[PDB]
């Protein structure tokens, strides 16, 4: 008779909370302004209905039953048609714009009697408090209202109200011990962009996931992304896929596996774009489809650099075989560019994708949240079956030193290792698969020349040393 | 929920095609943030483009100073006040205010209400409970009537609470956040839309600027990756230099030269000009580090008069110290010169200058604003960077500016038989072949000449190379 | 359109594009210690004095008396403007003895528009409003727009004195002055680890432009003076002037540029002091005045090592034609220091000048902050058509292992790198013109000697290599 949940229908709510939220309980959701607490009061609602067939109640304590309606519209939510069938209904409780919680509670029951509600949501209870002038009251309440419900039996979220993010859970610094369980949405300003996060911090007598978790708001409501719970189970296989570059296949003891994650290390012009370039051509011509998420050049640009390597790769848009993803790194967070790259690759289906850079959304943003990216990303291709070929530019122009973040590194299966050699008072261009993991890989450091027709792989700087320095010698 | 166009020049990008229409958005921020010019364009642009007229409540500062203080930006408001179109409601000594607002918007028929400042109305003793119940009722009956609303409000800190009783964000259907943050010695301001509750919006701080034309957001997130592309060739002015870019450098592209001081980056930038002029190009030089005078008398020196090419009306150089202005300001002054003398061609002198006193992400913005803007709007682009090492040459401009470029011109010094020699390398062209050779150039009263590379060297990128047996 | 009001306080008028809005008035708020009184009897002093224009101080503590005393420090004989009807400093301290009392300033506006029209003020001056309120309770937002409306009524601009707890905090005490002022300006003496320095912000200007962020200032006996690098052109010419070694001359393309920015970049004990010397031995040598501002050496052991050399600095400051203006860098903040050179230029009126060394100046200082007193005296120098020879030393001791690391390089015209270079187990010493913009210069790391007639540039050392090192190696 321990502590049973119910699913809130939320993309990874149920995943950090093991289960969901406690039945028959209820739930504080602090937060500041815009953090998505009516979102996801409404979305327990909606999902409640739309999967499990559970009627919801919605108290408003401000916002309108109408405005609310309208609100959700974005999401598609026909929440019109919910009440119109009776398996919604939103209680007005905001004032005319012409003590202590009883009346209420009362108006409450009969609605969750007459609609056979099973889930409700309350917004917001802070409001109440402060709309009156209670601010002394407000322990007793609470109490009085979380055990009325718990009396009827009912699930509940209530919305409570934040001024600092890393501040205190609540207004009144008493709403939270109140609660059985205690969950915090934070939009937390860093640099200048904000990043939604999500914590359970609370759940007494269950067990859920410690610490926050990315989220976003869509079109289809909150996304959390579990990226602790994402556990490493895949399938992995030896089938190969080509490069488009044949050396460079032999180079890799055959060509790349279906089921891996490809680096191209490399300093400026280096050639990592047509590596990548490559890679997409050989999946169309393969009749596979393809993906290609640029975030340092444009489509035209591309196209043309392109054309000069010959690639076209309009034919391959034309023929439904690529499909160019185009964006600034700082045109959203790294939060929201796995979500665009997540739902890109769930409508076009790809079999390879290639994302150009890494070290472009790198920029600006934290270690720890690029990191988080990574492994969100490598996953998920890893999970759905789907090659990847990864870019990075190094910031040491010369040879090669290390990576930027260790992360990447023991987060990739392949490791190709392009660099500059200084030869003769010329910058001359060598290749490497420094790492194969699951292959043998040509251990030679190979010197490559870009033309017309593209990468010409040719043999390795075998009469010199120090080339991994960028300034070799030869030795007679 | 559809959206009216403010008209603010970046906002409804921003804000995802505008403001709400029918419910209220509230515009916090600390003094001087621009709260007023936001709410007074926003009316504005209501009516002298979208026919839609505006009254204006005032509590504290006078109809009349409204109207002067608006004349800057060159707004006649009171030519809209006679013609009916605007109207300035005066509350400087609520459901008495609500009453005269009504009133005021059938009186004038208006779609968009502006009041500054709420928080001034409650400036007697109204706490918290109060302020709540009170803006909701503003709020609520200013959406019975059916109006487009922008609310002021009051902050004492930047990265604090977002209003002063911490009370008006959670009723306000819409929140944007004004801010003019003090980086030690420099102020920078910044539009941040918190909130739009039932619609999408751009997340995050974006920079702005109060013109002579009013607020003017600059979204480096809204700038798309969706510029042409040629295989348009332009000359860099010296020969061996276009020879060694395959052709030369192309129209649509963005050239880097880095190198350590004394290299000669402001001679190639001297040249690319020059050859511009020569094609009567008109062309522009942002310099950041010489004046007018000593660039005209060093290229003299190089065989190069700056000075007809300016009679000529081809030549623009502007000067200005990095420290006059912070990046925002300096990418405006950019923008706004280029789009008056609509030039082909562009130079920065230096971009490291512009980078002393200035965090790298925002380094970063401005470069990535400029070299956007030169991109979209098909201007070649020169830019300058000088290396903290005179020889070492171990980075260029190590700040991620290098995936930004399209060309990169690598000028360093090398240590050839107790003689301190120069050499030029093209290390980057993007679409083009290019010389893979560390040419050795000399400076001279003609200009550059580059000779041949160093072959019987090694380690010539160290800067103290080796003659090999 | 705003029209504005020449201040007179120097700078400001730069900052605030044009001076203060007219019939309108500003709120200069800061901590104790900032300012805010001489900010204002500058305003009112300035207006009389520049403009004909009639002011009106009104004080609620410190005694008329006091005021005129106070500024007596500046040279302003306010008792003589006083008597002559010219000024107006109406008393409105607190009665010695007395009792308290809601507060209403309707009897100091009467008082203060009184004297308004009987003096014909155009300029008037409140210090400090707090003050007034901070004597009995806090209705600020309201009788302060009292008295910013009736003054406007009037059409005087104000200056509004407010004083604040924190420099980077609050912009006032309550909470609002801020948002009820029209023009805000903030005074701030920061103190950064044990050394304070005064900074003005221009917050706001209601219908005008202005120059945004903190400038540097500093009070002394002219009062405020602010020192805006964005306010700041420099000319240049093909005219060559020595080094005072003739070989170094001819290593610059004919000597180093009349309008220049030399720079000796090396190890200690290199030679930049020794170059120095000799570039202000030729200024008068050739009957022409010069400088020389040090923060290492005291002018007895300059002359010593100059007489060790071979120089006679002595004659040359008995001829009237060299000024040696020794100090420590501690001694004062680089705000400061920047005044005493161009004070002290403008007294002697130099040729050339020298500062030995840049690198003393930084100790201890932010590095935007000696950004700003280099691109300060460098643009001085070049404004006035002053040669200027800057010494810097290097932290690494063997070879030009690294650069300056302060980012002059560009500022900085003409660059002589002078290094060691360890040569069959000795220490020998090398010169380079490592930069002259503007005319060719040898490229040749050349051997230089220092002896008792002073330094002797020879040839190159081209049988080795790895000589920037320092440690080189014979071909
Ligand atoms: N269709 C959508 N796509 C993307 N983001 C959306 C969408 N709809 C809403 N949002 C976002 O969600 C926000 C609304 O979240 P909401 O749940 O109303 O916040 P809240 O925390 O309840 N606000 P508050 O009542 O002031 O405390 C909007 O401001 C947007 O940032
Ligand atoms: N048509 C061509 N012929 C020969 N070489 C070419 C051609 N186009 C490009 N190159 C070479 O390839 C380089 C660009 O290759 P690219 O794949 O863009 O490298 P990258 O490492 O992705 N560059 P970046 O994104 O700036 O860090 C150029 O600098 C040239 O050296
Ligand atoms: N008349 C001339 N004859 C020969 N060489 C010259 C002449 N004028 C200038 N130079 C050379 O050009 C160099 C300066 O070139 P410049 O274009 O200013 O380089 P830079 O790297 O842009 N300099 P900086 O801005 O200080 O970092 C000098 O060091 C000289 O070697
Ligand atoms: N014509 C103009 N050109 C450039 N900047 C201007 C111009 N007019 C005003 N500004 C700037 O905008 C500021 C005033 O903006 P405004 O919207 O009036 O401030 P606010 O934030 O509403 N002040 P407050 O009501 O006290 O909180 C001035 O201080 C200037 O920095
Ligand atoms: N009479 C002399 N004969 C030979 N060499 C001398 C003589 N006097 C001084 N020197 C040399 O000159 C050096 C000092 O030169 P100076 O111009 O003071 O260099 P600096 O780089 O300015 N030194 P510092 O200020 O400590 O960083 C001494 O270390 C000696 O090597
Ligand atoms: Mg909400
Ligand atoms: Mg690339
Ligand atoms: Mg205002
Ligand atoms: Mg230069
Ligand atoms: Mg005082
Ligand atoms: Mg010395």
């Amino acid at each position: 008779t321990a502590v049973q949940k119910l699913p809130t229908g939320i993309e990874g709510f149920d995943d950090i909370s093991h289960g969901g939220l406690p039945i028959g309980r209820s739930t504080l959701v602090s937060g500041t302004s815009g953090t998505g607490k009516t979102v996801f009061s409404m979305q327990f609602l909606y999902n409640g209905i739309t999967h499990f067939d559970e009627p919801g109640v919605f108290v408003t304590f401000e916002e309108s039953p109408q405005d609310i309606i309208k609100n959700a519209a974005s999401f598609g939510w026909d929440l019109q048609k919910l009440v119109d069938e009776g398996k919604l209904f939103i209680l007005d409780a905001s004032p005319d714009p012409e003590f202590d919680l009883s009346a209420l509670i009362e108006r409450i029951n009969y609605a969750i009697r007459k609609y056979k509600a099973k889930r409700v949501a309350i917004d917001s209870v802070t409001a109440v408090f402060q709309q009156y002038d209670a601010a002394s009251v407000v322990r007793r309440e609470i109490f009085r209202l979380v055990a009325r419900l718990k009396q009827i039996g009912v699930t509940t979220v209530m919305t409570t109200e934040r001024i600092e993010e890393y501040g205190p859970i609540a207004r009144y610094g008493v709403e939270e011990f109140v609660s059985d369980n205690v969950v915090i949405l934070r939009n937390v300003l860093e640099g200048e962009r904000r990043r939604r996060t999500v914590e359970i911090l609370k759940l007494r007598g269950t067990t859920h996931m410690k610490g926050e978790y990315p989220f976003t708001i869509t079109n289809h409501g909150i996304s959390i992304f579990p990226l602790g719970a994402m556990r490493l189970t895949q399938r992995s296989s030896n089938v190969r896929v080509s490069s488009g570059v044949p050396r460079l296949d032999e180079m890799c003891g055959g060509g790349f596996f279906k089921d891996s994650i490809i680096l191209a290390t490399g300093a400026t012009g280096t050639g990592k774009t047509l590596l990548v370039s490559k890679f997409l051509e050989n999946a169309c011509r393969n009749k596979e489809r393809a993906i290609l998420f640029a975030y340092e050049e444009s489509r035209a640009q591309l196209l043309r650099n392109a054309t000069s390597w010959g690639i076209d790769f309009e034919e391959m848009e034309r023929d439904g075989l690529l499909k160019i993803i185009c964006a600034y790194p700082e045109s959203t967070g790294l939060e929201d560019h796995l979500q665009i790259i997540k739902s890109e690759i769930s409508e076009f289906k790809p079999s390879r994708i290639a994302i150009d850079s890494l070290s472009a959304l790198a920029r600006g943003v934290s270690n720890n949240a690029f990191r988080q990216f990574v492994i969100g990303v490598t996953g998920y291709a890893k999970q759905e079956e789907i090659t990847g070929f990864f870019t990075n530019t190094s910031d040491q122009f010369m040879g090669s030193h290390s990576i930027t973040d260790s992360h990447i590194s023991t987060i990739t299966d392949t490791i190709i290792l392009l660099q500059y050699v200084e030869i003769r008072g010329e910058m001359s261009r060598a290749i490497n698969v420094f790492k194969m993991r699951g292959s043998w890989h040509d251990k030679g450091i190979r010197e490559f020349v870009i033309s017309d027709k593209g990468p010409e792989i040719k043999d390795s700087f075998r009469n010199f040393e120090r080339i991994i320095s960028g300034s070799p010698t030869r030795i007679t």
